[PDB]
């Protein structure tokens, strides 16, 4: 844990599928997994099974691509629709 420090606040690139998904362009990562929860609990996507898993929908299901996880494993793939929104180099690939 580690939070920003004077200047511009910790903002992430959502996935091209979720970017859409929850409609969060770029934003925090307490913002978007937020977004997120908001969509498992709307969605009521938690797992019918367990009560700490949660069941990825048809979409989740093609983003995160787990039938069922631990809701401690959703911040753990977050990290991949999460990107850096900034350059490196041109010529991408």
């Amino acid at each position: 844990g580690s939070s920003g420090s004077s200047g511009q606040p910790p903002q992430f690139k959502l996935d091209p599928r979720l970017a859409r998904l929850l409609g969060i362009h770029t934003q925090t990562r307490p913002v978007i997994i937020q977004a997120l929860w908001q969509y498992i609990k709307t969605h009521k996507l938690q797992d019918p099974h367990e009560r700490e898993f949660v069941l990825c929908d048809k979409y989740l299901q093609q983003i995160f691509e787990s039938q069922r996880m631990k809701f401690s494993e959703i911040p753990q793939r977050l990290h991949a629709l999460l990107m850096p929104p900034e350059p490196s180099g041109p010529s991408s690939g």
